[PDB]
Formats: C-alpha cells, structure tokens, sequence
C-alpha cells in the first residue's frame, strides 16, 4: 500500500481514544447487538428532547421563505453575528455589566468556540480545568499541543493543571492549592457536577485570575438553569472584565442542539502581557477560520431574546428541571449520596468504591438506560455517574422505575 | 491600566494585517461615510445576491416547522453528518469515482473546513499553495505557526511554497522548479484567476504529489462553474486516492453563502506516513471541535441533491456566468487584458505597472465600485485586479458602464 511522505500530527497522536461521546455511542450499539429487542432509554449525552417552541421555528421559517425573495435574500453575514442580535445578547444577559453590542461574538455552537479560542491561545499555553470537567476542554488544548503525554498512573496528560472538585470541597477548588497556568476553563453551572459557584467563589477565582495574570474562561451554558441566588455570569464579580471571558449557547435553553448557535463575550480591558486586546485576535480567528452562524439560526436566536422567546424558554428549562426533580427523589430514595440537580438538568451521583465505567456498564446491561461514567469527565470523574434530565416525561419516569429495580436491595 | 501575564499567541503577531476582505469593508466603510448618498456597487467578495430557490427555502422552512413537533424534532446530528445527505453528495458529486458515504465529512463550509484541517495537519508540515490564491490558506497556515514572519522585500511568509501562476504559464506553475512540501493547497478553477487545470496538468500535479510523499487538499469551490471540459475533482485522476482531500461547498451554487454548508473527502487509501489513515484523526478533530453543519442547512443541502435542486441551481449558475460574460466584453472592450471568466463567476483584470490597492483605490473613489486587489491574494497578486461576477443584472450593467465611463477615453 501506498503511504504519503507527511509524519502524523504528533499531538494527535497524545490522544487516549475516541472522544467520549462516541465511545459511549459504540457500547450502546454493542448492548443493542446482545438485546436486539431491548427498549433503550438515553440519559447519556445531553441532548434535548422536546420540540422547540412554536414561536422559535415559526421565525426560522419565515426567515427561510424570505431567502427566496429579492427583498428578503442575503448572502454573508458579519462573521461577529447580526447587530440586532448581539444587541439583543449583550442587554439580554449582560445588561448592566458594561459588555457592549462589539464585545459580543456570535459563533455556531460553544464546543466550536472552545476550539477557536485554543487555536487563538495557541500551543505555548498552559491551561487549568475544573476535575471534573466537560472533555473537550482536555481534549482540545492536547490537540493544539499544550500538554505533554498521558499518563496512565493519575490519567492525566502532563502540564495541564487539574483542580479538583470533590464532595469534601464543596466542588469548588481549593485555590490555595492551584498552580499558575495562563488559562483557566471554568464550567459554571459546572457540567458534570451540577454545582454553581457562589458570589464569594467567583469573587476568589477572580482574585487568583488577577493575581497569577491568568485568563479565565467562564462556561455559562447551563446558567439559566440556576435555581439557587448565585451569579449567572462572570461579569457580575467587579474586575472580571480584566481577566475573564464568557462562552455560551442556546443549545440547553431552546433545544438548539441541532440548530447550532452560540456566543463569546470578550471584554475591551482584556489583555495580553504587551497590552494587545484579546478581543482583536478572536475577531482575526473569527474572520479567517469561520464564516458565521447560520442566517436561519440567528433569526431563531433573535425570536429567542423577546417576551414571547424567553417565556417559551422558561417553559421547556422548567419542564426539565421536573424531570431532574424526579431523578434526585428517585436516588435519594434510593439511599445514594446525590449532588446537582439543583442549579442544572442532570444529577451527579456518588457511586464509591468502584468504577465508573463498571457502573454505566451495570446500568445498561441491567435496565438498558444509558449515563455517563464520571471518569469521562477526568480523573476526578471516579466514581460517580452523571444521569441527564433531559428526555420526555415518560422516559423519565420510567427510566426511574428501573433505577429503582436495580437498586432496591442497595441501602439502607 | 491592568494586563494579564498571558502572552499573546506569536503566530497572531506574524499576521500583516487584517483578513482580506474585512479591511475592504472597512475601506467601503470609510468611501460611506465620506460620501454618504453614494450608490456603491459591491463586485468586491464573491457573495451570491440572487434569492435561493423556492425547492431549497421550502425543504428548509419544512424543516424548521418540523422541529416543533413530536413526530420531527431532532437534537444533536452526526458530527460527520446526515447519513442520507453524506450518500447524496458521494453519488451526485463522485458516483464512479470510487468515494463512499464514509469519506464525506459534511460541514458549516469550507472556510471552516480549511481552519480544521489545518489544525489536524498542525504546526510541523510545510504547504505549498498556488500564487495568487484564495487567502485562507495562507493564513490558516501562519495562524497554525506552519510560517516565518512576513518578508516585505518579497511579500511572502517564510517557509510557505509560492508556486508561480502566470499569463505566460497558463496560470500553472512549472513543477519542475517547486520544492517539496508536505501540503499543496491547490484550487481548480481557481480563485482569484479563474483558471481550471486540465486532465494533463492534474495528472502532473498527482504524480509530483505521489513522488514527494505529499497531501493535496484539492479546493473545488467553483468546479460547477466550469465551461471547459476540464475534470471537476481531483478523484478523476487514478492515483488521487492515494494523496489527495477535496473540498467544497454549497455557498456558490446556491447562495447558501449566509446558510452554511460544504463538504470534505477523504479516502480511505491517504496515509500518513506510518500508515495511519488522515480520515481518521479528520473525524477525531470533528467529534471534539465541532458539533455538525445545522439541521436545516442539511436538510436545504439534500433538497438541491433532486432533480429539481440541480435545475434550479444551473439556472443560477448559467444566471451569474452571463453576469461573467458582460463583465469580460466590457474590460476587453476598454483594452485591457482579462483572464478567467470562463470556468469561474469573475474576472481576473491586469492593471500594468500600477498597484492593485491602487487601482481599488480609484475605481471604489470615482466610481463607487468595490472590486478586489489581486495583492489580496498574495505576491503574484500584484497589480492585477479581481471583479466578481455576483449581483442582479442591473448593478452589473450599472456598474460596467461606469467602468467604461471612467476608462474610454
Ligand atoms: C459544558 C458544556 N459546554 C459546551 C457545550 C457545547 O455547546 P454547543 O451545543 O453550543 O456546541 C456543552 C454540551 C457543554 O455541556
Ligand atoms: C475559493 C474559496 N474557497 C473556500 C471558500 C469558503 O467557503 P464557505 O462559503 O463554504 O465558507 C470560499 C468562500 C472561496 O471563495
């Protein structure tokens, strides 16, 4: 056979497996292959399930009929997104925090901004995550090389700084034993634990960001699950604006999952050590490695941010924070240690003195439901299993009556 | 004033200036707000500015609405893509060419496509790309850290391959006088010259790619376009599945320019150099940093793959190629010399011993027409300018007879 001369992407080649997601994907494919007749219900992934509101795709619609029409055509949009809707984002969730219409971009999703941002931060980074954490974040910054191997001992890759978040922490760092690193992602709601952090924590984090010349990334794509009085995003901690960006997205909130619409909020007085704005490169990676969100989607999002929008989100994040309801009152009855559910759709549950990755085994095996092993998220990650709330009602309720099937002789 | 410790990204410092076609929008920026009133006709970007089909809005509108029920909703898609659409496009673009539903990775468009293979590639390959060409790959490549700095004596990257394109070549390069990289970025019909390459030159360029070991990323954008009976994928080469990607995507064809969706090929047989598959780690930098083209930009992408899609869009493109046609008569009308415009939607004007900033310049100025400075597309480049093609009738007509007005005398 033959083979080209060009040596593999080293950094590529750093990487454990498959991202997560898929490899959780093979094991419900290989479940389905033993019980060909099993009805499976997904708590894996968090994708949403229920339509999007009438008042979102009616919009969409209508922008899409418009495109047939002289009037109505158009061709590329600003790669920063529509005026009219980083207006309406910047007043909608950062009115009040100084974030003008210019600070906000408009991208295709959180998990591709991600990307973007480590492409702009570059390999010479070092970067701090939450442990545990969302994967892509690890993922991403082992890919534009900012670590070194894994090491199969801690299961860590080398030079990333791993802050450990535990029941005995409260789920917040203890920052006084975080090294210096020059980014610093941070998951508020924190996806998988389901905590949010406090006034006073974020206050803290903001201080070490300012102290250590770190910038800090703040994931705020849960925050309008938020039931306990906790800031919903970074920049209502005074001095954010120095240190901090925000990354987001309708995904959770519109069940834009498949539509594909974010943003990133950069501040005008984030710098780097020789003063250049960090926002003048992420409007360079965003004008040369992007072309925009979709036209159809930002009219979905603009429909979004009105009285009508933002009713009919409060309407489907409540339908979901029922269903986490009932998956907190389920394990709870069933006498395990449950943490989140109470901030975000999905419940982080205590499984010790055994493996992640044996328990979402057993789960699917037994009651043919899938989850989340808590190793997937890191290292700190074991054991516990992340359990999503999002599926319909019945899904929901019935995914719950086998949980407790399986665990009725467990406690005690 | 405060600033962070983190040090700004060094490739972002090698950068000249900004990209391309933003700093002329801010250049037509400026022009508005000196003249106000002025009636400026954009022939600068190549953006698409007839309506997109009734066939594409409808499936698309259905779509939406579909979201909104029980019965239709979807979430989250394949990153790689609708199985269905992934078939349509391997049959209707490559049927016989021995690509499989597999090899297709659907994206939000190729700009992005070039972005993500570039980080696949990373910092440690040399490219190569045909001089002038497209910006993107260029600075995708410098932004990866795959550059020196700038050179201002010769205006080009260090470290990047610059394969002469010329009238006296036929806007192919020698090969013979190319070094070797380990990426050739070659565009057919190319952006800005409009020049496609022949059957032989394909093959030329195959066999040079197979001896040196190399990866063409194959850029086939404007491929619809061709007049020329030219081959419209790099696939049409024996050989190409051992060395060779191709990408696309549906902007130009059916003014998806605001909607969002393209295509990337990868087949089975392209290694790296230990033998492992390039799809492969394609599709791992696909699942963890990108989440799929939307739904509805799918489901308008299946919908042009009918019948009635693929009518409608030849009725564009013959629309836009007349457009071509008008604006070729008019500049060889006035004696200039214009290449392109056969196989590709504009026109590639030479502006002898003048600068092309210069010549945007004064034809933005007096005539309040934005055109491209061939520059833009890098050294060979000078001073050469690219007018597109895209726009109703009438701006074209409006906007060709203030070329001549200026120009004849
Ligand atoms: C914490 C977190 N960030 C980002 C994303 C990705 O968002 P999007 O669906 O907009 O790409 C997800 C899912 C997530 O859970
Ligand atoms: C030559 C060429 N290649 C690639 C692209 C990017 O394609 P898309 O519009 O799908 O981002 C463009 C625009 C282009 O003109």
């Amino acid at each position: 056979e033959y083979k080209t001369k060009v040596s593999r992407n080293s950094n590529m080649s750093k990487l454990q497996a498959g991202y997560l997601f898929p490899e959780i994907a093979r094991r419900r494919s290989a479940h389905l292959l033993k019980y060909p007749d099993a009805q499976v219900i997904s708590l894996g992934i968090g994708d949403t399930t229920e339509p999007i509101p009438e008042v979102i795709t009616s919009a969409m619609a209508k922008k899409a009929h418009e495109l047939s029409t002289i009037e109505g055509y158009s061709g590329y949009g600003a790669e920063q997104g529509a005026k009219p809707l980083r207006a309406a984002i910047a007043k909608t969730f950062y009115g009040g925090l100084g974030i003008g219409d210019d600070d906000v971009f408009v991208s295709d999703g959180a998990k591709c901004d991600i990307s973007r941002l480590q492409v702009m931060f570059g390999s010479n980074v070092t970067i701090a995550v939450q442990d545990p954490s969302y994967p892509a974040y690890v993922d991403s910054s082992v890919i534009m090389g900012q670590t070194g191997q894994f090491n199969t001992d801690v299961q860590k890759y080398g030079n990333i700084e791993y802050m450990r978040c535990t029941p005995e922490n409260g789920f917040f760092p203890d920052l006084s034993t975080v090294g210096r690193t020059d980014i610093i992602f941070f998951c508020s709601p924190n996806n998988p634990t389901g905590a949010a952090a406090t006034r006073e924590q974020l206050t803290q984090l903001v201080e070490f960001a300012k102290k250590n010349g770190s910038i800090i990334v703040y994931d705020s794509a849960y925050a309008m699950y938020m039931s306990d009085d906790n800031p919903r995003s970074i920049f209502e901690i005074p001095g954010a604006e120095e240190v901090a960006m925000e990354t987001a997205s309708f995904s959770k909130y519109a069940g834009f999952t498949g539509v594909r619409l974010g943003w990133t909020v950069i501040p005008k007085k984030l710098l780097y050590s020789d003063g250049f704005p960090v926002a003048k490169d992420f409007n360079r990676i965003i004008c040369t490695c992007f072309n925009g969100a979709s036209n159809i989607s930002q009219a979905g999002a603009l429909a979004c941010l009105t009285p009508e929008g933002l009713e009919a989100m409060h309407k489907v994040i409540g339908f979901y924070k029922e269903n986490t309801n009932i998956i907190i009152d389920t394990f709870t009855s069933l006498g395990y240690d449950v943490y989140g559910g109470k901030n975000a759709p999905y419940v982080w549950v205590h499984f010790p003195n055994q493996s992640s990755w044996d328990v979402f085994a057993e789960i699917l095996e037994k009651t043919h439901v899938v989850t989340t092993p808590g190793s997937g998220f890191g290292p700190g990650g074991e054991g516990f299993v992340r359990v999503s709330a999002f599926g319909h009602r019945e899904n929901i309720l019935e995914a719950c009556r086998r949980f407790k099937q399986l665990y009725k002789h467990h406690h005690h």
